[PDB]
Parts: structure tokens; C-alpha cells; sequence
């Protein structure tokens, strides 16, 4: 599994000194370590990334959704407020030609009692002049 | 260049010539297969934070529409909730002014029999009146 013998011949390989050798395979063996270390770390970030993009995907399409509704239901209301309005419009006109109807009655009969009272006043007039022709007669006989 | 991070001087010189190039050129292609993979990955991520980015101003800009909507929305109700009360209470009162107006001509016809019973009462009395007035003449 040795990285060394893999560059060099076995003739050149063991013309160098232990040592020299044990720090040539330690960092040949980083050097593959990191590699495999940075792919590791690759994979890792782009599952995540992906899987973040489908969910943040998935909240958007839902928002998209959410704001077609309400505005179906904004334009839904806007109509039936015009409708109404119209409607009350004309309730408000008959409710206030009804009030025009009720002062008019109310007018007429508080006059009519005024009346009344005229013909009131001028009966207890004739009345009393009747008891006094009454009395002056009651001394002619 | 790479085997001096690996060996000290002393040593490395005492490798030939060709050993030194088999070692330096294994060396360098690890390195550059390295930094491209640290180049690729950083390329990535760019990339990556940048679509994520774009598409997070696109919800956010969604969200904000959809908060704006549901308030007219919301409020669109509230119109239309007064609205409804104000047409009940019209009504109610349309009826019973409609019950008084009824009412009112009946009375008005109920108050034209006692005028009119007053005047034939105030028009006796004024023939009895004449005609005492007339029987006093006589007697005096």
C-alpha cells in the first residue's frame, strides 16, 4: 500500500536511508489523505446545499400559491362591497324620503291640534254667552 | 520546490538528479490535483450561496405580496362587515317608520271625525244661541 515504491524502482528506493524514506511516505500519505479528505468534504456541502435549495424551493412555491388565493379573494370582496354599496345607497334614499313622509305627518298633526283647540276655545265662548241669554231670561219670566 | 517541504538540505542533495525529478514531479501533480480540488470546491460554494442567494429575495419578495395582500384582504372584510351592519339596521328602522306612517294616517282620519263632530256641535250652539237671543227681543 506503500506510495513510494510506486514512484521509485526498487533499486533507487533502497539506496535511501530510513528516515528519509519514513518522511517522504508520510507526506506522500497526506498528501492522498487530503484528497480524499477535500472530496469527502465536497459531497457533504453538496448534499446539504441541494437539499436546502429543494425546501427553500418548496416554501416559494407555496407563497406563490397562497398569494394567488387572497387576491382571488381581494377581487371576490371588492365586488360584493360595489354591489352592497349600492344597495345601501338606495336603502339610505328611501330611508330618508321616509323621514320627509314622517315630519309631514308630524306637521299635520300637530296642526290639527291646534285646531282642535281653536274650536275648543270657541265653544266654551258660545257656551258661556248660552248660560247668560239662559239666566237673563230666567228674570223675563 | 515541493521537496525541500518534505527533506532538509543536507539530505536531499544526497539524492541523484533523477531520483529528485521522480520525487518533484509526483509531488507537484498531487498538489495540483489538491489545489484544483480546493479551487473547484470554492467555485462551488460561490456558485452554491449565490443561487440560494437570488431565489431568497424572490420568497422574499413573495412573502412581502403576500402580507400586503392579506391586509387588504383582511380589511376588504372589515369594509364589508360594516357595510352589512349598516344595510340590517336600515332596514329594521325603514320597517318601523313604514308601521308609524301606517299608524299616523289613522290617526289623522280618527282626528277629522272629532273636528267635524266639534264644528256640528259649535254650529247648535250657535243656533241656540240665535234663538235665544230672538226670545229675548220679544220679552224685552
Amino acid at each position: 500500500a506503500a506510495v513510494l515504491q510506486q514512484v521509485l524502482e526498487r533499486t533507487e528506493l533502497n539506496k535511501l536511508p530510513k528516515s528519509v524514506q519514513n518522511k517522504l511516505e508520510k507526506f506522500l500519505a497526506d498528501q492522498q489523505s487530503e484528497i480524499d479528505g477535500l472530496k469527502g468534504r465536497h459531497e457533504k456541502f453538496k448534499v446539504e446545499s441541494e437539499q436546502q435549495y429543494m425546501e427553500i424551493e418548496k416554501r416559494l412555491s407555496h407563497s406563490q400559491e397562497r398569494l394567488v388565493n387572497e387576491t382571488r379573494e381581494c377581487q371576490s370582496l371588492r365586488l360584493e362591497l360595489e354591489k352592497l354599496n349600492n344597495q345601501l345607497k338606495a336603502l339610505t334614499e328611501k330611508n330618508k324620503e321616509l323621514e320627509i313622509a314622517q315630519d309631514r305627518n308630524i306637521a299635520i298633526q300637530s296642526q290639527m291640534t291646534r285646531t282642535k283647540e281653536e274650536l275648543e276655545a270657541e265653544k266654551r265662548d258660545l257656551i258661556r254667552t248660552n248660560e247668560r241669554l239662559s239666566q237673563e231670561l230666567e228674570y223675563l219670566t
